């Protein structure tokens, strides 16, 4: 038994809810939020300037550090650092940017980040201002986590057609 709450069941494993993964994590301090992370974490917008913004930008300072001593990130890779006041942990995930013409099969191996993690909250990896299809998002993530995962959608519209067309 966990703390979260309302979801929807889609899998043995895969829950989802319409909610602002920012009053998620800010509810639940969950073990491990998700962080929709790019390879520099610069964390200026969609998921990742949302969750920054909620840390009173203590993100952004520890990630800057993280980037001076280790160098980039690789799409498709991650890194676990703080969740500050949001989690105790945060899984920064890059998936891949379709505005930025990355290959969207990295999408599986972003999505692997996720199983060395008993329990998540996280957003669709490569959803909103990443381009790529949140219905084919929501395929790879059930295809391919195997933990348990509750999925913060925060366009309810979005939610919606993610429920009706799963298969
Ligand atoms: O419609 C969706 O979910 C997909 C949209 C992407 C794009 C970036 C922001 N998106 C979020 N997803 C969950 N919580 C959030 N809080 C603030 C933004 C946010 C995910």
């Amino acid at each position: 038994v966990n703390s979260f709450s309302g979801y929807l069941k889609l899998t043995d494993n895969v829950y989802i809810k319409n909610a602002d993964i920012v009053e998620e994590a800010k509810k639940v301090k969950p073990t491990v939020v998700v962080n929709a992370a790019n390879v520099y974490l610069k964390h200026g917008g969609g998921v990742a300037g949302a969750l920054n913004k909620a840390t009173n930008n203590a993100m952004q300072v520890e990630s800057d550090d993280y980037i001076a001593t280790n160098g980039p990130l690789k799409v498709g890779g991650s890194c676990v650092l703080s969740g500050h006041n949001l989690a105790k942990h945060c899984l920064h995930v890059v998936g891949p940017n379709v505005n930025k013409g990355e290959d969207i099969q990295l999408l599986k191996s972003a999505y692997e980040n996720f199983n060395q993690h008993e329990v998540l909250l996280a957003p669709l990896l490569s959803a909103g201002i990443f381009g790529a299809d949140p219905i084919h998002s929501l395929r790879v993530c059930v295809d391919t986590v195997r933990t348990n995962v509750y999925l913060a959608v925060f366009d309810k519209n979005l939610y919606d057609k993610l429920v009706s067309s799963f298969l």
